[PDB]
């Protein structure tokens, strides 16, 4: 079905996101695990899954409104040297990300592409969710010290 | 079976204390988890449902005894923002209603309404684990201090 | 994440709803069990308990979007005292309630809060069930009239 | 197999009256489900599948003889506003199709189709229980009375 | 162990108070069976179950305190033609029982008997439930009248 | 609960595409069907279950919001005779709906029936589905030519 | 501990591989699928996953060697535009990935890096089956014709 052009641009700069963040989350990941840091590893890698599964569903909607997903550009990653640094950077990519599909939310709207809303409104709840475990880590590390957060990193959530 | 007017009154008073401590119990409750303090989410959630089970009594009970029970007027919430300011409120909470319940099984004794005295005896003892539990928190604050004893917040306890 | 002042003023205003329909409609219940209305008490019940995960989901969001839900002010009860008049209240505060969610779901879409207006959607949907319920029974009753409609609440559905 | 064309005819005939059937029983299902009356919605949605299992036959039989399935015509609905008056609609509808099928099957057996035959006597022994159902509903209405008949339906049939 | 005396004579007038009941509520119950209202025969039988239960209680307790308990002496039964009457029958039984308890219970407290207390008030729970279930179903009475009020009673609550 | 006007002529708009889509999918299923194309078969009738899913929603939502749905009018089938003219008719057929309900969305949302909008959306996904499986197959035809493609119908996919 | 710098940056070079091959053969299978070629989705879906595995065993490597995974820099991409060019465009893009693999492993085992040399043969073994795999495919295609390969991709392999 021959979807709006500017939804196909829209669609392939929020894909554009998520490859970043599948990457940036990935080396994230395996460099808690590196250090040890058992705990962040799992989540930072299942946040990647999960920007990989928003991917997917992008290509998948690219193709089916017969555009040409993007997968070649890669934009800017930011990875960091410690903990607060790299948790600090992948939650200013999602705070960006959050707002181009608030943009593209709008726009699709307007356009009355209403299921590629409504798949972009559920990928902006898992955002959401991203930006809130972020957030609240930051804020353990100083509330409890970076010692102790560290300390909390070493054992998996059951 | 018509009720005794001042235990009724009394009924309310306390099912009023319950209201209150409800709403207190549930918002501290979602702060924690929002902090990611998981424990103190699911205790203080947990006491949220047990305050809602000793509301449900009184509601029961001043019903029975052909009373009207009163769930428009609500107290003094006094939420706090930093976790001990928080559990200290809600132990003063706890004091006041335990008062006011030590009262309440006094009277009801005297005009012999032995069932509503035997229904309160039971609260009185839950409420009693409630304080148990908040004043073992405040002293675990001060022994292991606040670093420390958030830290000890984050997982929930098996 | 800093959410829209006025989102949350709409979603405490939301909020005040919900903890009033979650009184109502459990001293409904109750009255309904104490008069061997065993069905009214179950459905009645269940409403409550639906409000009050309502209610959560409201808090939750307050605290994400970093606003203080306000659990303090209770707008006014409307009891009645027989069947219909309990029935007909419940309804008017059900009407009430999906106005200002109308209203809200408005608000949230031209400021960007989609999913504010997600999980606002999701409620009025919940609430539209309440009123389909209410709108109901009130027919009931006068197709039927109270004397058999009274009779057909004394034993539970399975 | 080349059919006999009277009896194709005969078969779109039939078809058309179950059309027609699916979609009143289907409706009137539908309203006695917005009105509550549980058990009335349960027998006419499961009357309406009965009918749809008809169509399919006939369908199916009409493409075997290498007719032309006719889907596009619609005979009259006549739908009504209250119980008795839907319940009566149905009623007529199943005693003039009945008449058709009548008809039709001492047609089939005139030009040895034996099968359409068989197939049309198996449907109206299933049209011959809707009408034993109506029947029953409608002087049941009369011999308990219109209120105590709808209280009846409140609650489904295990 | 020796008892107190005058607590053993409030044993022994409660017993006779059970002793009526049980017989009271066997005979309704086999009423209500031979009339086919086969509801209130499984409840008046399970109230009587209860009764010998609370007789059962006072004899080994009497017995324990060194008492002779007496089971020859049967206060007046009112057993009640109809329905109404009958049921109007135990509640006033069970409240001459209740006064009967709220005294016994006062007098055992002031001379230390308190684990005869405590049965007392044990019973005296159970006996307000008996309360209960009269006053609401005499109420259902009225408020649906006879006719629908035994028609309610033909099929045993499952 | 009364609604919009003219929300219900557009859920009564696209209740007759349903029912157009209803018919010509379930003729297209039977026809191939008898030609022994049985993957054709599962496939269109499992998309006729579909649109009957459709209907029975709106047909429940037009009921709720207090208007009359209407059953009566059929739009134009275009049933055609070999594969190709088949699947490209229930494309177009499709194409139709998809721009009524683009249409009646956005409608639903200026005057704020979120609950109507929501469960259009969704249909409207659905829809998208049906576009995506006529698409793919109408290009399979041209891809691997109708012989092949023909042959590859046989039998029912596992 | 401290690795090689060389190996490091053949580490790296390979992962860059990686990274061009897992977003190549992602594309190419959702093509595949939007197509309706079931059977070619599932196989390159499966050496994407594939890729990714290879990637996370460069990155963990490179980081316990205590270099810097290069997760930004994403080589050419050539996507083609029907089945043979694009199965052709990820064999070339495996032939190249050989040889550099070829190469990083004879320079490991020169440095003594065995580990790092023997993780690389692995992979080299994998490669060499996909490799098998795209020849095979692209022979088939030639042996028995587009039309016929087609026709051979539409449903998945058990
Ligand atoms: C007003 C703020 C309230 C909030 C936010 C709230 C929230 C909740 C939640 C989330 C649940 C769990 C739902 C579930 O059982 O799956 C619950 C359960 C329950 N609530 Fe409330 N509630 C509130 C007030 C009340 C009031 C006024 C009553 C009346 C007595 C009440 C009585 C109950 C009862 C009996 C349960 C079931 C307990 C159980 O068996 O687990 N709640 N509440
Ligand atoms: C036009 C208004 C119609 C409505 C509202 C409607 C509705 C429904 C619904 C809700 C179902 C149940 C879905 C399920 O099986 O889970 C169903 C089943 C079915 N329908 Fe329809 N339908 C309609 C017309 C038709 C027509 C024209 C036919 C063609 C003969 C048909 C044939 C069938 C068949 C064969 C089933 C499956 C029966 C079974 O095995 O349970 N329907 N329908
Ligand atoms: C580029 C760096 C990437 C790395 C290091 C990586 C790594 C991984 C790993 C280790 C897995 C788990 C393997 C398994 O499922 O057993 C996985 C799964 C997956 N990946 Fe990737 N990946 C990358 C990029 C991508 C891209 C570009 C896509 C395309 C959208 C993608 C889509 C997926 C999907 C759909 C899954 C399966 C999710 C599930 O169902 O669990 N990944 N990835
Ligand atoms: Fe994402
Ligand atoms: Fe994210
Ligand atoms: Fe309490
Ligand atoms: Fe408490
Ligand atoms: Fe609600
Ligand atoms: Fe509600
Ligand atoms: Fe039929
Ligand atoms: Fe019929
Ligand atoms: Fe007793
Ligand atoms: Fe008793
Ligand atoms: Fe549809
Ligand atoms: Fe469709
Ligand atoms: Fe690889
Ligand atoms: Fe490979």
């Amino acid at each position: 079905m021959k979807g709006d052009t500017k939804v196909i641009n829209y669609l392939n700069k929020l894909l554009g996101n998520e490859l970043v963040a599948i990457n940036q989350y990935f080396l994230h990941a395996r460099m808690f695990k590196n250090w040890g840091l058992k705990r962040l590893n799992d989540v930072e890698y299942h946040e990647s899954i999960d920007e990989m599964k928003h991917a997917d569903r992008y290509i998948e909607r690219i193709l089916f409104l017969e555009g040409l997903p993007n997968l070649q550009d890669l934009g800017k990653l930011n990875i960091g040297e410690d903990v607060e640094e790299m948790l600090r950077s992948d939650l200013a990519l999602e705070l960006d990300g959050a707002k181009n599909l608030r943009e593209a939310i709008g726009y699709a709207d307007s356009v009355h592409d209403y299921v590629s809303r409504d798949m972009m409104i559920e990928i902006l709840r898992d955002e959401e969710g991203h930006i809130d475990f972020l957030e609240t880590e930051l804020d353990l590390i100083q509330k409890m010290g970076l010692q102790n957060y560290l300390q909390a990193q070493i054992r998996e959530e059951g």
